[PDB]
């Protein structure tokens, strides 16, 4: 049974921030927090894949009152502490230039929640979406293919998978699936969540495999810079091979622009051995097998 829509915007939840730290280290290009929300007092609760809405304070350029902007739940369902009790978001300060106005932008919602202080109270809506939701199947394959704060629903499948508390938790869930992340950021100080996802794949080297593509310190064999495209391109017929299997769902995820170098080498894969991958992707989304959240 899917929570959806307990809070709308008309009457939100009012929730604390507990926490809210910096994922981007030095030498890493932006600033993208990890924001811990405390959920008592409410009834708010939510799955794996699921966005909430966070309405910021404050007026548009017209006078109207802000609306929300949508955030992809970067908590599994139990939150990062195990108690059901709260909720974490991965956000990045959209900052942008010209011709224009001024100088740099910076974005309503995300500058406000990336500068928010612990105590702060917060307008949150939710959950919604249907769209990433991981299969109960703990056979199942999930392929993830993320840039920048696309993870943020890949580290709610991948905590629920493979942290030790999570799978105390869980006893229904025990994965023995296989999971291969494959996420592009632009530099080694932008992987956000690197160490626990490296704790990850040295745990479970069978069961989670991690590749990077980094844009600022990899080029690819054309000797262009490094992008997730390009790694979905190198790995094309494995990708297509798991891809095959009845059990496998893929997950994409982040700013938009990614999916015609993924199908473009899926494609080619496919065409091999003569499947027309739109057609076979068409079905697999029909199917609830191919998930993608780009905005
Ligand atoms: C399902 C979903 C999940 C999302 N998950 C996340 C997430 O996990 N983390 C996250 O950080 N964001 C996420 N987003 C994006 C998020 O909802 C906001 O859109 C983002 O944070 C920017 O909102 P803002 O209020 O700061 O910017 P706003 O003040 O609303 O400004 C946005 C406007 O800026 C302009 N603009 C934006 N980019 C550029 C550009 N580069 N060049 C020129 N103009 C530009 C456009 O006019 C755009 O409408 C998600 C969006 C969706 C739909």
């Amino acid at each position: 049974d899917v929570p959806v829509n307990l809070y709308r915007p008309n009457a939100p939840f009012i929730g604390k921030v507990i926490s809210n730290e910096p994922l981007v280290k030095e030498g890493g290009i932006g600033i993208v927090q990890h924001i811990k929300f405390d959920l008592t007092g409410g009834n708010l609760k939510y799955i794996e894949g699921q966005s909430i809405g966070i309405i910021p304070p404050g007026v548009d350029k017209n006078g109207k009152p802000e609306k929300l902007r949508l955030y992809a739940i970067a908590s599994t369902r139990h939150g990062d502490d195990v108690d059901d009790k709260t909720i974490s978001l991965c956000v990045r300060q959209l900052e942008y230039k010209h011709p224009e106005s001024g100088e740099t932008v910076y974005g309503v919602c995300s500058t406000y929640l990336t500068h928010i202080e612990p105590g702060s109270e917060v307008k949150i809506t939710g959950p919604v979406g249907k769209e990433m939701l991981l299969p109960d199947d703990p056979e199942a394959n999930v392929i993830m293919l993320a840039t920048g704060t696309g993870i943020a629903p890949m580290r709610t499948y991948l905590w629920r998978m493979f942290k030790d508390a999570e799978r105390a938790a869980n006893p229904e869930y025990q994965f023995k699936g296989f999971s291969w992340l494959v996420f592009g950021v632009p530099t080694t100080p932008n992987i956000l969540y690197k160490e626990e996802l490296e704790e990850i794949q040295q745990k479970y080297p069978d069961n989670f495999r991690l590749t990077y593509a980094i844009s600022r310190e990899q080029k690819n064999p054309q000797g262009g810079r490094m992008y997730i495209q390009d790694r979905v391109a190198e790995h094309a017929d494995e990708l297509w091979q798991l891809i095959k299997n009845e059990k496998t769902h893929t997950y994409i995820c982040g700013l938009r622009g990614m999916e015609e170098g993924i199908d473009a080498a899926l494609s080619a894969a496919a065409a091999k051995e003569g499947v027309t991958w739109s057609d076979y992707q068409k079905d697999l989304k029909k199917a609830g097998r191919w998930h993608v959240e780009t905005y």
